[PDB]
């Protein structure tokens, strides 16, 4: 017997918010933006989704519904959606794009207290969803963005099958379990841990489901300790009961993270990152 979900959508209006510039296109196209709220002499930094009637309105609403039932410091937000034509989300912009991007361009000054510190925000993230009972079903480094190198959120919960990032019973038998997004959090680690490197790379898709089912799993990294990886094999168990609790990952990486060259050894660790008057930040900005 659920709780019902008392969370508000907010509708605005196309003149509250201006496309600065636009920071993706495709066949829907991503603005920068700023947000006025009708007189309340705040700017907000958002993020603005557009699409050129499609009928995947379905698709796009569904997606709105579950960005404004959560909140949390680790968790995207939607600030609000716009009734236009072609239907508006409005959602908190990430200036730094997302993490895998961030960790490819710049694996030569990422230190080690990052990385952890990011398994950590990532971990409470998805504990959130396990405790409003939300199942991610796709945790990957590029459904993660970064609103300062200090501070990421994840993203896209509401929804090629990415079957890498996948359990092998999701593989098997299309089951989706806070236990499944586990194994997907070891993948996402990973792929931090290897500074944007694609897993199980020149593997073939089909190939993948007997290859766990033999026992190999991913590699470890060059920068990883036996401590570290142990905790992403663990979730790259078959039986997802063994596999450790988004609640266990939190505290172990935190443990880490407070003695970060001891389980990291990254190369010059030590020596490594970055009228607007009224502008505030989404999350400065709550409404009651
Ligand atoms: C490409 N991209 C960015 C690049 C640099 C900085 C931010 C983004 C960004 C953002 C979003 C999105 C977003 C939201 C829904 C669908 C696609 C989105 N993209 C681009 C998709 C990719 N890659 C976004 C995006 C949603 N909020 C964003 O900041």
């Amino acid at each position: 017997g659920e709780a019902p979900n008392q969370a508000l959508l907010r509708i605005l209006k196309e003149t509250e918010f201006k496309k600065i510039k636009v920071l993706g296109s495709g066949a829907g196209t991503v603005y920068k933006g700023l947000w006025i709220p009708e007189g309340e002499k705040v700017k907000i930094p958002v993020a603005i989704k557009e699409l050129r009637s499609p009928k995947a309105n379905k698709e796009i609403l569904d997606e709105a519904y579950v960005m404004a039932s959560v909140d949390n410091p680790h968790v995207c937000r939607l600030l609000g959606i716009c009734l236009t034509s072609t239907v508006q989300l409005i959602m908190q912009l990430m200036p730094f794009g997302c993490l895998l991007d961030y960790v490819r361009e710049h694996k030569d000054n990422i230190g080690s207290q990052y990385l952890l510190n990011w398994c950590v925000q990532i971990a409470k993230g998805m504990n959130y969803l396990e405790d409003r009972r939300l199942v991610h079903r796709d945790l990957a480094a590029r459904n993660v963005l970064v609103k300062t190198p200090q501070h990421v959120k994840i993203t896209d919960f509401g929804l090629k099958v990415p079957i890498k990032w996948m359990a092998l019973e999701s593989i098997l038998h299309r089951i989706y379990t806070h236990q499944s997004d586990v194994w997907s959090y070891g993948v996402t680690v990973w792929e931090l841990m290897t500074f944007g490197s694609k897993p199980y790379d020149g593997i073939p898709a089909s190939e993948i489901s007997s290859i766990l089912e033999k026992g190999e799993r991913l590699p470890q990294p060059p920068i990883c300790t036996i401590d570290v990886y142990m905790i992403m094999v663990k979730c790259w168990m078959i039986d997802a009961d063994s596999r450790p609790k988004f609640r266990e990952l939190i505290i172990e990486f935190s443990k880490m993270a407070r003695d970060p060259q001891r389980y990291l050894v990254i190369q010059g660790d030590e020596r490594m990152l970055p009228d607007m008057d009224d502008v505030v930040d989404a999350d400065e900005y709550l409404i009651p």
